[PDB]
């Protein structure tokens, strides 16, 4: 029950405002700026095995899931330091839930 009924529409724009530019998430799509995500939920990082990953994610390596994803957005700094990714944490948790829903839909 950690995930509540949220709407991806609100998170969809947040992704477009600060995520689509770096992550294409397109299926079989090429890699741009950051690695493409696809099924990363319930899986470990490095799945792309095609795009290099910051030493932190490689050495630290974290499991990605609906719960883990919320922690990444809440504090992406200490969570994965040493990477070229710099996303500001969102003070509102409700908005964060919608952002996860947008990528979660892509996993379908
Ligand atoms: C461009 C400036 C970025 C934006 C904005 C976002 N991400 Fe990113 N991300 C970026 C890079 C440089 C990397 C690769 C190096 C690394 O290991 O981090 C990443 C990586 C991720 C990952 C982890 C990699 C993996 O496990 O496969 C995740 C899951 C991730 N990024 C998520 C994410 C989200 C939630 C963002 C928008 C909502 C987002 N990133 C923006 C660069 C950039």
């Amino acid at each position: 029950t950690e995930f509540k009924a949220g709407s991806a529409k609100k998170g969809a724009t947040l992704f477009k405002t600060r995520c689509l530019q770096c992550h294409t998430v397109e299926k079989g799509g090429p890699h741009k700026v950051g690695p493409n995500l696809h099924g990363i939920f319930g899986r470990h990082s490095g799945q792309a095995e095609g795009y290099s990953y910051t030493d932190a994610n490689i050495k630290k390596n974290v499991l990605w899931d609906e719960n883990n994803m919320s922690e990444h957005l809440t504090n992406p700094a200490k969570y994965i330091p040493g990477t070229k990714m710099a996303f500001g944490g969102l003070k509102k948790e409700k908005d964060r839930n919608d952002l996860i829903t947008y990528l979660k839909k892509a996993t379908e």
